[PDB]
């Protein structure tokens, strides 16, 4: 079994096309996460709206009629509600407004599309989102920057959330399931990127995008209960810390105090060591 | 040795962050190319301005003073002329004007940056490009759409070219070398993507980006003269055509005239390494 032999700082976020700047852990008020992008099992199963390629990450495609944008997949093929909470690659950043850069095949210009994901018109699961002034036409959009949510008024930016893909929060939208810290002092490890906008926004994801393409290619025929990893400094070969990767597609470690993986340098490489028990006890970082 | 076990249609261009829509060949007035992005050898050596990740492809970073933008690497670290023709990831699309979307850490808004790559102020090899009205500040920019070059005046979009990175065409800028078709009668295979802008623009590259990160991770210890590949339909296992991958990081096939060839092939296939063969191994026409 392998993970990419590439330093983290050379890789991308899987929730937006941004370089990885650090690893991190969630705030204490966040336990589980339910990201829809950046979801891939260790045997190569893409989950949620996750694409193989970063060229599809945090993008939209659709036709505006001036009132709504009727969404398709990125290549123009139809999207249907049975397929997921939104088309493949659709942004999954909750807790913020989006500003999406819209361009067109065969036309000049770009247009900023401002997206509040809270109103009842934002129903990407049913293939429809408000146009909010975007004129009639077919567009491809990519997430460019974010800002605080328009509703509730005065809300903070909380990128540990996902948007409401349905007409209400009680509508079933085929979300990929939540990911939980597995217990016994283990914390979920996140890969972070700086996101432009009017604040110091840091976007967490569960796996770098290049890990997703690697795993989806590798299609490991063997996956055990948990993969013991070392985070290694490439030049010296020094083991900087033990981590576990779990079959559902996430990494953990046991921090040695509040001052964790966030302290580790970001130019290391995760290396598979061996398959271990689900309850294998890690050495604190 | 391995290439990604992923269909081409799931992958990205390596010269802009765009899905692959087809394979193609160059026009018959283009033999060689000198792309600076999308360059990786079979043993994992990144060449030119090529980055490991698509998150760095066709991007810029720098500080405007209102007149010039002084460039850095994407992460803010200094760029110096000895390092290359431009910072890693810098766009390499010749034969067009660029329209770059500029954003800022800590500020609202985006700004369009219009780039004519022909004037003597466009000197990314020396770390400086004209601001063209972009106000003072630090920005990250990504290529968004393209249009015909502003100069010379009435010329067509030509994405087989690279820009002039230096003060003049005679300045040495440490370009990655040109790639030529090798023989006989093998053609260079290009991976194409649709690029937004006021025309039917198709952007060629030599390798999907995910091949680059794969090869850079793999660091193959035993590369031979040429890799014999099959382009396989995953479901049926049918070999749709024999191809060769060459050490310098490009693929070829022999089209059966103009009835079979890269453009006629479905884009949902997977390239599979078969074996190492001699440089002069003759392929069966596609
Ligand atoms: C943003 C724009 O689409 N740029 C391309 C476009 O520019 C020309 C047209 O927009 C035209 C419409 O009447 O007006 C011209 O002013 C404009 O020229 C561009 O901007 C001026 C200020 C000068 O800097 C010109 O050198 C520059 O081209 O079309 C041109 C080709 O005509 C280019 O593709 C521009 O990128
Ligand atoms: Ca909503
Ligand atoms: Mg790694
Ligand atoms: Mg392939």
């Amino acid at each position: 079994f392998t993970l990419p032999n590439l330093p983290l700082s050379s890789l991308s976020n899987s929730r937006a096309p941004l370089p990885i700047s650090s690893m991190g852990i969630s705030p204490d008020n966040v336990q589980s996460v339910q990201f829809q992008n950046g979801r891939c099992t260790l045997d190569g199963r893409l989950v949620g709206t996750t694409p193989v390629s970063l060229s599809h990450v945090a993008k939209i495609r659709g036709t505006s009629n001036g009132t709504v944008i009727n969404l398709t997949e990125l290549d123009g093929t139809p999207f249907h509600p049975f397929e997921g909470p939104a088309p493949i690659g659709f942004p999954d950043l909750g807790g913020c407004d989006w500003h999406i850069n819209m361009t067109q095949f065969g036309h000049s210009s770009q247009t900023q599309y401002d997206v509040d994901t809270t109103p009842d018109t934002f129903v990407p699961h049913l293939g429809s989102i408000q146009a909010n002034g975007i004129g009639s036409g077919n567009y491809v959009g990519v997430l460019s920057w974010i800002s605080p949510p328009s509703h509730p008024s005065g809300s903070q930016v909380d990128l540990w959330k996902i948007p409401n893909y349905g007409s209400s929060i009680t509508e079933a939208t085929h979300l990929a399931p939540s990911v939980y810290p597995p217990g016994f002092g283990e914390v979920l490890v996140f890969f972070m990127s700086k996101m432009p906008g009017p604040g110091a926004y840091n976007l967490p994801c569960l796996l770098p995008q290049e890990y997703i393409s690697h795993l989806a290619s590798e299609q490991a025929p063997t996956v055990g209960e948990a993969a013991l990893l070392h985070y290694v400094d490439p030049d010296t070969g020094r083991n900087l810390g033990e981590f576990k990767a779990y079959p559902d597609g996430f990494l953990t470690c046991v921090p040695n105090g509040a001052s964790g993986p966030q302290q580790l340098p970001i130019n290391g490489v995760f290396v598979f060591v061996s398959w271990v028990s689900r309850f294998y006890q890690l050495k604190p970082v």
